[PDB]
């Protein structure tokens, strides 16, 4: 089977717009297939443990609407999974898709040579769009390598001052790549990969104590840290929040010991949380800001990496010292651009807010009324999470929601947690669709524990 | 001074715009210097000063004008032979790339990567079809360096039960600027400030096999036992360096007596830069993962793949979210992939490469002979080559009188004398005699200006 | 001078019993030219900065009586320091020096390969002496030998667990060579020696919601703690006591985390704190002992590492897996035998506890006439220390009970602190003339003070 | 028993000059027992291995002359084991032994704070001893120690100056402390204690050109080397002695590369090669000069670590950066002196060549009549070793040069090899015994072998 003769038939279907059933069944064949034999086989068992029957070979084909994906079958999905946190201004947002659209047009892919205007555009734009003195934007591909891009700012601006040790916190996620990995906090994401970089230190989320005496244990020892790296709120821990005033605290603590404040908003940022950015809550201004997902609009992978003139400026004399062949290519910068007029524009941060509200609140209330599978609902904005008392009850609500066309999936760090992370433009009759299948989806398990 | 509403409504508008008025060209010249210094970085404009003449430094990227040429916002055209560091192998806006890209766009360009996605099970069964031997398995991710994170993690997950965790890597390489990709990277310059890096990295000299047995062997009498090794077929940054015809192979056999697992970064080499699809093709090496990205995703999408024998990348499958990626293997950027397999087949560019990599390489050795004055030596395969020169400054020379005559070029990572030459694997035939044409006017300038420096 | 007139004239300067007037000034001038030209001129500095005038030059010569040191100026000394806690039963204790020469007559070094008994005999002695399943030891000659031991015995047992993390406690020390120095904690002491070991990390001593955090968070991350060392009570951390009940609850979170506890009773040891071990002062039974100091009766160098038989078993399979060339040589076992029999025969850790308690009660009663210079007396048995309010200060107290031939020192991981150390055989006598000595070194200071 | 009556037992035992039979037989038994419940039952196996019946269990009890070792049973051995390098003035040396009881007679150990005479002493006679420009000493109580302080001296002055890697050579003992181990290269010592130092990397041993690669290669990489480790000849390696010029290729190497060289010669050292430091042969000065085993006079434990003043200095400003609590006590101090004194009026560095010569052509002749037995014969000085065609065959040798009451024993790196260490003052007829013995040995052997 000549690869000549693959490309051909995969260019043959990506010109199809749509499939009759003889053609789905063997596309359907095919991907599967190619999925065990070629990509992964343990993603198809995975499937299979949060689906009923045949649902587990779901296989995605388009957009449907703003809120909306269908698959091979023409079956059309609300998207209460938003790809993880990716979708923030919808499916195919139309102002996104004509910005990347016209600039596909112009040049997608810059020569890193020549000065490229739409990096220097979008710079300018995240400066202004940001909390007081972050001022420099480096642009990269992936969250995981704006936590790369972090660490480094943070190490090359504290290795001259004998500084070494990072803090980050237990249940955080930032990513898999191996720096970033030695951060990320789940154990079993971790050990199979160990020894990772050195100096890497975890303390409990929300404890400000915890956090102190890490710090002050490191300064006494001789090993002091470096930069405390965290997210506003965690978000494959399973949507934790931190008390009140904790990330205000976070801030003192770093200014206190000399440490970098490095915020991981590739999560909550772009105005999920009901703000542009989780850290505007507290009114919090890290030394470098982590931003990646969202940030290009459900359309192109983008990253970004803001921090201080201060800190960004051991980049200066070298400017060679990080760099990346992607990175803010002009097709990327345009879908920011325009997801970041977007998000303004619709006013969506708060529309979030509005919608997150409801939404918690009618899953709130299922909550009271089915503490027989439901543990709580936690949220902010339009993050949220349904944590369920087993892990198998979590994976029945999800493979029942999947059967009422609702799409929603677990968390990386948390085995008893489903997330809910819609659209930000999920309309308010949809929202109430939500809330209706949530309910027909607790009704159905109990039914089924009684079964069995 | 504007909000950032009124920022991104500036930009929004200036993307779609084609062309520019006179005051509409200076004012924009004039936003990006000020903004590259304001908020992305002034030491960049600083070395593009180094490397051009005048006001050249702040040429600005505008639009693509055909295959192989780029155009500023002056309406200047350049003749690209630096192809985004060997990026552009099908040329800017390949037709066939930008369309499956568009056609996708109008489908899904991002997936819920919770449903099975059809395009990554094409690409993958493509990239199979592709591959040397027993390389089955692909993971698919954003960058190179995420690409040889990728191969480092399947390394480390497949070698850490079995009792090794010594990566060797050789001097001269350059394998990403991602923390995990830095510590194989070795370039003093690169690594220093972000030390400590990974442990267990160690690094013997580039073509040496004597030397990477002696490594191998003492990992072993102390216990220290060799994981994997990892190097590029021909080092990139390290300013084109071609190692000894039998190398490859016999790291191959190496590896294999050791048990070590052999990683091949082609990030740069492949994708038909070198005259055949992957620069291993060439002796036959069958490495034990194959890292790919900058030319994978056809010069209009970033993506990145690491390919693996079943026998390593079953460490993924058991718990398949062991190793992830949010935007790895999206819908728009395995539709610029498989367009550029296609395209790469179909144009038989790798065949391509080879022709037009001896007739340009021949040109730029014969330059060398007229100006042992200015030039060591040129060297390449296929249509990854480099020039080095005596001195830095001469070299930067050279890039700048190259630039003033419409030419694009520029230097490598881990070698200052060195401009590399990497165009388009599509570069026209008179586009070839034109560069050449180009080079030796600007050797005879060079020439010139250090007559009179001296 | 050639290297053989040197040993000439060091081997005659040996087997002189007494100087004349000249030979003592000329022993005097080249001990200390041969302290700036061959061993540390910095040692010279230091001495001054604790001395009056020449008092730093003083030269040891021999014991005096059993609580005595003597200069060669014939000039007799009260020792308080007890060799920072080496002579625990006194200087040239007539049972230990005989127990040391009547093995001299036979074998005072081992061959390695013939069964050597004396430490068949001291292993008996020290697992019958040691509470619960201590059984096996390990001899070296340090205490920080003996660390090192414990270190790899955790190692060797929990590296094949799984687990590499080691939990030490800020104000620690536990030695200098590299592998104790990992867990010593000052970092004056680590900085210029970095890296140490991977996989150390530090809670602050007596503080046990944090040591429970550390193994928590490091089980979350998947880097399991394989064990925790500390010492019951810090020596050179200034004689710091824990709460009690602590130590017990450092046993137990131990055994909840399944890490192993190794406690360093380097200086502790030997009857010091009132109890043979002060781990006996709560029942404590750690699968980890450290021994050295005292356990050569102020005669030998020695250290031992006793372990369970669970614990010690890893290096049963093969026996040369960890080995030392002096380790348990026939005159450190005499040696440590004599002590232990010494120890018990007179009572002398129960001696401790009483001596301790009566000298500690004329320090606090000091404490309370000079808040003027003191911060407060503190201690367990005859571990005691006087903490003033400056560093100078203190210096200044060490310079006074000098002049007044009591000997003192201060702390390794304390500026501000005394050690009050003295053998466990001082004399009731003694006790008082020490306490005497201790107030006129006061009131020299305090008018000292008010004449700047 | 209670700790008390073992206690008094060990010293009635220590008191006692003669045992009749069953007083043998009593205490024979207990040693096997205790070292089988409270050392190692491993040694038993060990010894079991390289012995013949009840040889096993020989228990040693006091020197026979200055060569020789009598057991509990009264048989003398002839000591070719040298205790693995420690006996080089022999057993219980007139010089040594009264050196130790006049110095035990004053003050056998030190306070730490007054100077203590005999450490200036040793201090002065070492410099004088040592070539160049070693001139400081620190005193300690090991081999591993005074590697520990020399990696320390080390890191302390290349820190500063922004080198962190060590290399050492595979092949390579230098102590089984964590951080001494980091440099040893045996597989079978180091795996289990994992992870070591960072930064220390291995070279092929005699090979400078293998060296100057790995030193080139960190320095690209911005991994420069600290410094250079190794044995003038490797010891446990099996007795490997280097091509003539390496160790001064490697002087060369460092002065070129700006890393300190370091020479191990805790076992080449005090004359044992045929000079007094074997890197005499060569004239070479390394930065930081190792001694230990012999340099106690095989009376006490001791260990040096001396160094130029370039080096050294860095413990000048704060004198307690690296200290250890028995490290040069006066009663070692007397061992060292006295030895120093012994080796040069005795001139036994010459002897040690001659025997040297004399022996090595002994094995040699024996090699070539027993080509079925042995590999070849190995040596310098009285550093000596026999390489057998298997395991087995060396373990038979060692056995029945056992039985003929001829004391030899293995290497810790080499199963194969078999190492002759006698002291340097065994007698010319001994050394024709010792001939004779081999002889006899690989006779049985041959016969042995026919049978099978
Ligand atoms: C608690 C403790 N551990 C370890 C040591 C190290 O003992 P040494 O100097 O004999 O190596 C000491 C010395 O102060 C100690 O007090
Ligand atoms: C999603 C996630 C990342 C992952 O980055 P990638 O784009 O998947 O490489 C990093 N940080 C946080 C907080 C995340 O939620
Ligand atoms: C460019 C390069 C990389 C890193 O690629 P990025 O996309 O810039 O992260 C890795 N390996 C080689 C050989 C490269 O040339
Ligand atoms: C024996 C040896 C050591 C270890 O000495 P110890 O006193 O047993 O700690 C160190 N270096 C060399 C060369 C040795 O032979």
């Amino acid at each position: 089977a000549s690869a000549l003769a693959c490309s051909a038939h995969a260019l043959n279907l990506i010109e199809k717009r749509t499939l009759d059933h003889e053609e789905m069944k063997a596309l359907n064949r095919e991907v599967i297939e190619y999925f065990k034999e070629h990509v992964n086989p343990g993603f198809l068992e995975y499937r299979k443990s949060v689906t009923a029957g045949g649902d587990y070979g779901a296989v995605e084909w388009q957009a449907g609407s703003l809120n909306t994906l269908v698959d091979t079958q023409g079956q059309e999905f609300i998207d209460c999974l938003g790809g993880f946190g990716i979708f923030n201004v919808g499916h195919r947002n139309p102002v996104v898709v004509s910005a990347v659209q016209n600039q596909l047009a112009k040049q997608p892919l810059h020569s890193q040579e020549l000065l490229d205007p739409l990096r220097a555009m979008l710079a300018k734009t995240l400066a202004a769009l940001t909390p007081g003195k972050l001022k420099y934007s480096f642009f990269c591909n992936s969250g995981t390598e704006s936590v790369e891009a972090a660490l480094k700012l943070a190490k090359a601006y504290q290795s001259p001052r004998g500084k070494f040790t990072f803090i980050a916190t237990s249940g955080a996620f930032h990513g898999k790549s191996l720096g970033a990995l030695s951060a990320t906090a789940k154990s079993t994401f971790r050990k199979p990969f160990m020894p990772l970089l050195p100096g890497f230190r975890h303390v409990p989320f929300g404890n400000i104590e915890a956090m102190r005496t890490a710090l002050n244990e490191c300064k006494k020892t001789g090993d002091d840290v470096a930069a405390v790296i965290l997210e506003p709120i965690q978000g494959e821990g399973g949507v934790i929040l931190p008390p009140p005033g904790y990330l205000t605290a976070v801030r003192k603590l770093c200014d206190e010991f000399g440490a970098l404040m490095i915020l991981d908003e590739v999560q909550t940022g772009m105005g999920r949380t009901g703000k542009m950015f989780a850290c505007e809550h507290e009114n919090v201004q890290p030394d470098i800001l982590c931003l990646a997902k969202a940030l290009g609009g459900g359309v192109m992978p983008i990253g970004a990496t803001i921090a201080t003139e201060e800190v960004f400026s051991v980049l200066f004399d070298n400017p060679f010292l990080h760099t990346t062949t992607f990175g803010g290519n002009p097709l990327a910068c345009a879908a920011a651009l325009a997801t970041i007029n977007v998000l303004l524009e619709q006013n969506l941060p708060a529309q979030a807010e509005q919608k997150g509200d409801m939404l918690l609140d009618g899953f709130r209330q299922l909550a009271r009324e089915y503490p027989d599978l439901v543990q709580e609902a936690r949220g902010k904005g339009m993050l949220m999470a349904i944590e369920f008392v087993d892990n198998e009850i979590g994976y029945n609500f999800a493979s029942e929601m999947f059967r009422q066309r609702v799409l929603v999936a677990g968390t990386l760090n948390n085995a008893k947690t489903i997330r809910i992370e819609p659209p930000l433009t999920l309309t308010i009759e949809q929202c109430e669709l939500v809330i209706k299948a949530a309910r027909k989806a607790l009704a159905a398990m109990r039914v089924s524990v009684e079964e069995a």
